[PDB]
């Protein structure tokens, strides 16, 4: 990968940016760019790439085979009783929260059994995240 | 991989910021800039590249055989139980959070039992992160 | 990998950056570059690479044969009661949390059982975490 950039707030190549009560008086600026990017990524020169897979089976006996693929889930559990009794009293509540399983992003790929690859895989990611903001 | 920058406010080039209550009088500039990039990357010059797999079974007696895959998951369990009883009295509550499995980024690649693979592979991941704010 | 870098606040090539109450009068400024980047990376002369794999498997009696995969997880348990009597009384709570597998990032690649692999492999993670704020 190339110029994979995550920025705050601003950016540039060139700024002059001014921002709040500030005085400018008589300002005199100039620029020359010769800027070339001869980006060549990612090329090939291949003759003969053979890919493969197989199997034979021959005067063979089998039995009970089990091939389970990745991230199962079994007999789980969650119990979150919330009970509340209350008599000739006084109550009060702000910003209460009760989560399960509560997810934001699932980026997934060759989640396979058998996987023959070639070439390239990427898997980008960029975010500001916040969960609870109360007040 | 080439130039993956985090920046928490701003990035730039040439930066003649500025901000606040300041004063200028009579400034001058001047900028002369020749920038080339020859970026090259992930090149091949390849003949002759053979993947391959196979599998040859003869005159065999195979019984009861498992494979699973990576990252299972059984007979877990989770009880939060929030009993609350009261007679007479004064309660108050503020900002009150009960999480169980939050999750916010899951990113998952060639995640099997067999794997071949020619080639690149990223993974890149830049965030800004905060879970509770109260006050 | 090259230029991986994590800036706090800000980046540049020249800053002239100038802030707050302060005064300028009659700057002068100049700038000559000549920058230039031959970046070659990666690159491949090949002529024959052979990735393989197999079995053979002849006159053979297998019985009763398991191969997990890695990251299983059984019989967990978690047990968080929270019980509050009162009576008569006052009370009163800010800013309680009961947290149990919050999860942030997680990147996961060649989470596998077997894995022939040629090339190249990255993993990269730039964050600014903060969990709780209160006051």
């Amino acid at each position: 990968s190339i110029d994979v950039k995550y920025i705050g707030v601003k950016s540039a190549y060139v700024s002059y940016d001014v921002q709040k009560r500030t005085i400018y008086l008589n300002i005199t600026n100039t620029l020359n760019i010769t800027n070339n990017n001869y980006y060549s990524v990612e090329v090939e020169n291949i003759t003969a790439q053979v890919q493969f897979s197989k199997t034979v089976i021959g005067k063979a006996r089998l039995n009970n085979i089990t091939i389970i693929g990745p991230l199962d889930m079994k007999q789980i559990d969650y119990t979150v009783p919330t009970v509340i009794a209350e008599e000739m009293s006084y109550m009060y509540d702000f910003c209460t929260l009760i989560s399960i399983k509560v997810h934001n992003i699932v980026l997934m790929m060759q989640v396979t059994v058998t996987t023959t690859y070639f070439g390239h895989s990427e898997q980008i990611s960029q975010e500001r995240y916040q969960y609870v903001d109360c007040g």
